């Protein structure tokens, strides 16, 4: 139906916006430090700390499967990248400070990319 192009066509639209926004934070990130899941490999008890990892690769990977349907959705991501970090790293530490750097740096992008969002529509 066309009505069904239209909407995804919104949804094309809305991921460009996104992944402007995913790089932007991206930046933010200048040690890649949230580049890459956290390899169970060489942390082997993490999933036994942390339930939902993330980070940036995988979202990009959701991203371009148009898999954030809204913001919300996209910033729910982004807070777990923080978050986790936050949690199983102490606040002595290099990946304590960068989450908190990347946290703050980034809010200043989100505030801008949640106007943006509701006036385009």
């Amino acid at each position: 139906s066309m009505e069904q192009v239209a909407m995804e066509l919104r949804l094309t639209e809305l991921t460009r916006l996104l992944r402007s926004v995913l790089d932007q934070l991206q930046d933010k990130d200048p040690a890649r430090i949230f580049a890459q899941p956290v390899s169970l490999k060489e942390v082997p008890d993490y999933l036994d700390h942390i339930k939902h990892p993330m980070d940036f690769a995988t979202m990009r990977k959701r991203l371009e499967a148009q898999g954030y349907k809204n913001l919300h959705e996209f910033e729910e991501d982004f807070d777990l990248i923080i978050d986790n970090c936050m949690k199983y790293n102490a606040r002595d530490t290099v990946f304590y400070r960068a989450a908190v750097r990347l946290r703050d740096q980034g809010g200043v992008v989100l505030r801008q990319a949640r106007r943006e969002v509701d006036s385009i529509g």
